[PDB]
């Protein structure tokens, strides 16, 4: 239940693509993901600040939030060890040859809502909610993550050491945050990202494929351009299109909270989707 101090000797591994990440087989505990944050020539000393922060992160415990299983804190090697989510990210599931049924998509949306309401209920503002931070297990249940690791203050800090040998977010970023280095993220910013995730779940693709240039898209979105609702070929219930439109509202105060989305979406899910 708690964070375990693991040793590098307890594993064997393999590389992978992510915000490096390598799957690892633990000698006695089985398959895990190891994210190595620092591998260096400098024995570092503030091991406790790194360990306490992982214990503090480990306090976010919910069925829809990725669990940290352990940490490797040793001479020149610092790694986060996490549970493996076997299907990868939500975009990989959506672009797969087999199509996800509407009932399973409905459940995925509800589970994203539950995860986000839980995080906001803990005073945690995600700032990069997007399909790559939504992980999927073999049963198609989701768990929200933060692969950039911005939420872990010291682990991010430790990565930026200079004796250490070691974007795309724009589509999901709320327009107040676009072209601004100082915009502070709010719960309503995450609600905006959820609306674009909602569109992508039904379009099975990334938004704005016809955008020629990044400054064009940034200026377009700020003037009120949104993902094309007509470019959803599959059937999206009118209730979800209405919700998507309310959540990407230009005015942040018009956007609902995740608890208010849950109250509306769950009865609809149960009555209309499964
Ligand atoms: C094809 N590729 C994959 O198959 C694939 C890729 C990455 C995977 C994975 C499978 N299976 C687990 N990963 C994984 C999970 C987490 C991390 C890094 N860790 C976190 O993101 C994290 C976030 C939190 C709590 C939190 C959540 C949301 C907002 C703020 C804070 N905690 C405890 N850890 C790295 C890899």
């Amino acid at each position: 239940l708690n964070v375990i101090k693991m040793k590098s000797s307890d594993f064997l591994e393999s590389a992978e693509l992510d915000s490096k990440v390598s799957l690892a087989f633990h000698r006695t505990q089985g398959l895990m993901i190891m994210k190595t944050v620092y591998k260096g020539p400098n024995c570092i000393e503030h091991n406790e600040a790194l360990l306490e922060e992982a214990k503090m992160m480990n306090r976010l415990r919910h069925s829809r939030v990725v669990k940290l299983l352990g940490v490797i804190i040793e001479e020149g090697k610092y790694s986060l060890v996490m549970e493996y989510m076997e299907k990868g990210n939500l975009m990989h599931v959506l672009k797969a040859e087999m199509s996800t049924p509407l009932s399973v998509k409905g459940r995925i949306i509800l589970e994203i809502i539950e995860g986000m309401a839980y995080l906001h209920g803990k005073g945690v503002i995600h700032k990069d909610l997007k399909p790559e931070n939504i992980l999927v297990d073999n049963d198609f249940h989701i768990k929200i993550a933060d692969l950039g690791l911005a939420s872990f203050k010291m682990w991010s800090k430790l990565n930026n050491e200079e004796h250490n040998e070691l974007g795309g977010t724009l589509y999901y970023m709320a327009p107040e945050h676009l072209n601004d280095v100082n915009a502070k993220p709010t719960e309503k910013s995450d609600v905006y990202s959820f609306a674009v995730v909602l569109w992508a779940i039904f379009a099975n693709k990334e938004p704005y494929e016809n955008a020629i240039a990044e400054q064009q898209l940034i200026m377009a979105i700020k003037s009120g351009n949104r993902p094309d609702v007509d470019d959803i070929t599959e059937y999206c219930p009118r209730e979800i299109i209405s919700l998507m439109k309310l959540c990407w509202e230009a005015n942040p105060e018009a956007r609902p909270t995740f608890p208010g989305i849950e109250e509306k979406f769950r009865p609809f899910y149960l009555s209309q989707l499964e």
